[PDB]
């Protein structure tokens, strides 16, 4: 349902972004989409 | 991997996810564990030690 990323080698719990993941960036809110080019980032409702 | 993403606390955009296998609430030691039901103790994992 979302990418699950490893935290430490060995740990069974990873981390995941609850809102929107834009490359490596987890957006502040769910109502954000991704922009890429500045730099990659989140575009969110004003 | 791709997994269900559980919230840890309000306001936080990063949640947690079980990289192995989830047996209801329990994240198992290994991806190859399977889920059991223990009478009086509930859902759990059974794993190759």
């Amino acid at each position: 349902h979302r990418p699950c990323q490893s935290v430490r080698p060995g740990r069974v719990w990873g981390k995941c972004c609850l809102t929107r993941l834009c490359s490596t960036m987890c957006c502040a809110r769910a109502d954000c989409t991704c922009v890429y080019h500045r730099g990659h980032g989140c575009s969110c409702v004003m």
